[PDB]
């Protein structure tokens, strides 16, 4: 999987995407990887923020579906015009695939200035495709007209007048043993949506938060490469706060390095790592009442960046943020590990990534198993709508 590795760049905080090429003759675009959502969907018209875009009409092997698909996030949306046609990923598998693909005619608060990727790679399950289910998502596709085993792994690796360059890994169809050091523990996927899991107990510096554990994964805890912080329901990410507010209480902060919209700064290199709290999320295990723990430093949730008019300094942003919409592990995570997604086993894998950000005195780990008695059920039922509950799925 040599010919993988590396193979994903972008800038800190703006996404990591991989290199695919669309259409006959080939287009080369850069398309963001994204594990919460399930569609294949690039820029097909200008726009500020596109260095380029996908043009249909180019492509002697295009497909019009004669169908529109609009998909709005929290923040961000897009239309465009489904069709099908070649796609292969150069840095990726030996392979074309004839996938789905949704050209984006327009957008809003969807792509980013700067970020250098011009679309998406949703390579969560069908479930959540739109309009519907039966628009088969491109890994999917990519397994069934190729030998290529169901299973993707992701090592995101961290980081003046730029943003931080970062780098990883998307290997595809297997798992690279030069990515990861020491175990590497799975947690059930709950149901094949979103990577959906259950966290069954939170710890700051070891430290349990002591909430019901449905509060964890209300409504819902979600891997995402395509989002950047770390990402908590409301009372969560309030204890959270609370927790390392009071560990690092020797410095204070304003409200908005809190709230996230704000850096604050050392002395280049001064950085006093070690009044920043660990947090450990707890994962349910392959096996009834066991656990297994993900630990990640200060260096993951406290993300760098470099200001024109302070460069002398190592300045920060706070990227553990607050939810309405569940838990999301987004890159803050994912960057402390290499993630494997084993689709055909209905799991993700979590191991210490060989190219994680650690100190001389707390490196990033991957624990267990934790065992409880009468473990509780810790999983949220998502109420059922009406518009929901009336769709067919034939
Ligand atoms: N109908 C629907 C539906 C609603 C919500 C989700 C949730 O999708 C995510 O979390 C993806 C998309 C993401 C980050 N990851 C985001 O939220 N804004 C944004 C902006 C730019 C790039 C990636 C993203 C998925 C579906 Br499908
Ligand atoms: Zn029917």
């Amino acid at each position: 999987f040599v010919e993988m590795v590396d193979n994903l760049r972008g800038k800190s905080g703006q996404g990591y995407y991989v290199e695919m090429t669309v259409g006959s003759p080939p287009q080369t675009l850069n398309i963001l990887v994204d594990t919460g959502s399930s569609n294949f969907a690039v820029g097909a018209a200008p726009h500020p923020f596109l260095h380029r875009y996908y043009q249909r009409q180019l492509s002697s092997t295009y497909r019009d579906l004669r169908k529109g698909v609009y998909v709005p996030y929290t923040q961000g949306k897009w239309e465009g015009e489904l069709g099908t046609d070649l796609v292969s990923i150069p840095h990726g598998p030996n392979v074309t695939v004839r996938a789905n693909i949704a050209a984006i005619t327009e957008s809003d608060k969807f792509f980013i200035n700067g970020s250098n990727w011009e679309g998406i790679l949703g390579l969560a399950y069908a479930e959540i495709a739109r309009p519907d289910d039966s628009l088969e998502p491109f890994f999917d596709s990519l397994v069934k007209q190729t030998h290529v085993p169901n299973l993707f792994s992701l090592q995101l690796c961290g980081a003046s007048e730029v943003l931080a360059s970062v780098g990883g890994s998307m290997i595809i169809g297997g798992i690279d043993h030069s990515l990861y050091t020491g175990s590497l523990w799975y947690t059930p996927i709950r149901r094949e949506w979103y990577y959906e899991v259950i966290i069954v107990r939170v710890e700051i510096n070891g430290q349990d938060l002591k909430m019901d554990c449905k509060e964890y994964n209300y409504d819902k805890s979600i891997v995402d490469s395509g989002t950047t912080n770390l990402r908590l329901p409301k009372k969560v990410f309030e204890a959270a706060v609370k927790s390392i507010k009071a560990a690092s209480s020797t410095e204070k902060f304003p409200d908005g390095f809190w709230l996230g919209e704000q850096l604050v700064c050392w002395q280049a290199g001064t950085t006093p790592w070690n009044i920043f709290p660990v947090i450990s999320l707890y994962l349910m295990g392959e096996v009834t009442n066991q656990s297994f723990r993900i630990t990640i430093l200060p260096q993951q949730y406290l993300r760098p960046v470099e200001d024109v008019a302070t460069s002398q300094d190592d300045c920060y942003k706070f990227a553990i943020s607050q939810s309405s919409t569940g838990t999301v592990m987004g890159a803050v995570i994912m960057e402390g590990f290499y993630v494997v997604f084993d689709r055909a086993r209905k799991r993700i894998g979590f191991a210490v990534s060989a190219c994680h950000v650690h100190d001389e005195f707390r490196t990033a780990a991957v624990e267990g198993p934790f065992v409880t008695l009468d473990m509780e059920d810790c999983g949220y039922n998502i109420p059922q709508t009406d518009e929901s509950r009336s769709h067919h799925h034939h």
